[PDB]
């Protein structure tokens, strides 16, 4: 009686969140309201806001200078408000370029002033990540952009580069808190919070506070870092039931044994994956390189676009949601967030292995 | 065990609401999923997002020509979003000042583009709503937007102008779906929904569609009113489940008998309020004028600061929560949306006497 959820976004949250939440979704800690209910400055929603922000920090090593922020609009306001924050004249942003969303990203960074595409795997049809340990940028870079799981064509990048004083901006949409990262690499990262943290509605940026201490001042209040900064993501009224998600989601990362703990489960669910297409004898083949797959989106294809929609459609009819891919890429994407259980990787593959047979 | 909450913003919900999403929580219709786990662009969640739009217009006599838009950000985002899609260079924003939120308002069109104080109430330090039917505007006005309820001065139009061509545009964030009025005089309306309508997260647009056919294509997508009319509110994910709570919460408005049931409870709840104060032999002073009142956002003083302090601890801890009022004005508001019950209203009143004879 749980669907073998493997949608890409919004996504699984674990069952043990949404029995929480529903168990004191009525009345929270007997105040008589619900969490929705109550003010975002009195103290009890202010108590699950901060922690929220404690607890992010804390299963990232707890990094001194960094804030965490809820911002509203999604990962794809961001595209926006990091380059309207940090691309002053004369300067360019960067981007690498690794498929969908890199290309969002650097589509929306053009509006606001010059780009430059500092690295791009458009080469290999996004299948091969570049190599950045090198990657030359100028003088006048304004920060380097880069999509740390590229949702939709299942690539991950396993390490980021030191940019040294060019400040590093990572889209961790859809493996943000899935691995342990070094926080100090990047000067922001910033997460739609409904792939892999929980409710749609929230977005979780991590800011290096000495990037933003003064944000332009021409900008839209709502649109500055500092307007976030400064009143603690309370100058308007917040996402408040989303962040309370979000926290009920860290305390169950905590539970799992933090970031080691996640991405050791969730390379153990990939694992079964990727084992089922690599040895299927080619009935099913990576859309990507070996040395680029993604422990989150993993995106694979049939023989033919005729026996992807009857393995789709054969899959929805057995419980399985989600598991058509994008039409840029097609096939299947099967998306194993944290929350997906390794059960239902299970019944994937085991679903993988009948499919071709029945095919056989 | 229900709180007699007058908070102003997030709000009370109706029990009955929270009841309803409480049993779904963790499995909507027996699909093995929350609605919080499903695809924005699945067939059962956009059920919710597609009926929480009609149910919107119905409640309003269903008038044709404007589209309900979910945008994230919250009333604040829109004050920049109005004029980044409106403002067009040459022309005048021009706004009716009556109190906080029209400042607000204000300040972030002025980052946009050029302003003009249209009206104001500040002479009578915003006891006095401005006579609108009149007011003069130029041919170069590219709107002329008022805050329908001052949610915090407590005053609120009972009706509005014609405006002819110029657009009139209403933050209508407190008290939106609280009485009927005519949508065809507005070219635009917005709500954050977490006043009157529901959870935070969501922001409620309704828009004239011949003022947003092509919107200005230097603007970031995100802050484009086509890229949410054309995409229904699903170019990017929607707070999906603020959206599915908004339906809730319109569905119950229906139940309580539509605008005008809600209204004429909300009338009753209101008139009890202030007749407290006004036959209070001048112990409690109603903030603003008699014909200002809003019925939405009650706001009145005592005698002085000290009683009012009394006041807002001894509410406090008879379990009153909210009423203190913002510094600005002082003293005490109470806010009374739809789902404030008449009996949180009732034992109000009934400690306004109580606490007026103890101080006897
Ligand atoms: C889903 C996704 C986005 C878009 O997020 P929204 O909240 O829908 O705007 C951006 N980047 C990545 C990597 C994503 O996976
Ligand atoms: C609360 C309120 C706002 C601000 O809404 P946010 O969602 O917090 O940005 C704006 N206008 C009015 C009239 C309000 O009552």
């Amino acid at each position: 009686e749980r669907a073998y959820n493997f949608n890409a976004g919004p996504a699984a949250l674990p069952l043990e969140v949404l029995e929480r939440a529903q168990a004191e979704f009525v009345d929270y800690q007997h105040t008589g309201m619900s969490i929705m209910e109550m003010s975002h400055r009195g103290a009890v929603y202010e108590a699950v806001h901060n922690e929220a922000q404690a607890r992010l920090l804390a299963l990232l090593g707890n990094p001194t200078g960094y804030k965490v922020l809820f911002i509203q609009g999604g990962a794809s306001t961001q595209f926006a408000m990091i380059p309207m924050n940090f691309l002053k004249e004369g300067q360019t942003a960067n981007y690498v370029m690794t498929g969908s969303w890199a290309s969002k990203a650097l589509k929306e960074a053009k509006l606001i002033g010059d780009t430059h595409v500092a690295a791009s795997s458009e080469a290999s049809n996004y299948m091969t990540l570049p190599k950045l340990q090198e990657i030359q940028l100028q003088d006048n870079a304004a920060y380097l952009h880069l999509t740390s799981n590229e949702t939709i064509e299942g690539a991950q990048f396993k390490a980021f580069p030191d940019t040294g004083s060019v400040p590093l901006i990572g889209d961790m949409s859809s493996d943000i808190l899935s691995r342990p990262f070094d926080l100090n690499q990047f000067g922001l990262v910033y997460a739609g919070a409904q792939k892999n943290l929980g409710p749609s509605g929230v977005t979780v940026v991590i800011v290096r506070e000495d990037l933003v201490a003064e944000s332009p001042k021409h900008l839209p209040t709502m649109l500055r870092y500092d307007t976030y900064v400064k009143n603690n993501s309370l100058y308007n009224t917040p996402p408040s039931f989303g962040i309370y998600m979000v926290n009920e989601v860290l305390k169950w990362i905590e539970e799992r044994g933090g970031l080691e703990g996640v991405q050791q489960a969730n390379r153990k669910k990939a694992s079964l994956i990727y084992d089922a297409i690599d040895q299927s004898g080619g009935f099913y083949r990576g859309c990507v390189d070996v040395d680029s797959r993604s422990d989150m989106n993993i995106t694979f294809r049939l023989a033919s676009e005729e026996l992807e929609k009857e393995f789709v459609k054969a899959s929805e009819q057995e419980g399985f949601v989600g598991l058509k891919g994008h039409r840029s890429v097609g096939g299947l994407r099967a998306s194993i967030y944290n929350a997906v259980p390794y059960e239902s990787c299970e019944a994937l593959v085991q679903f993988m292995e009948h499919f071709k047979r029945s095919r056989g």
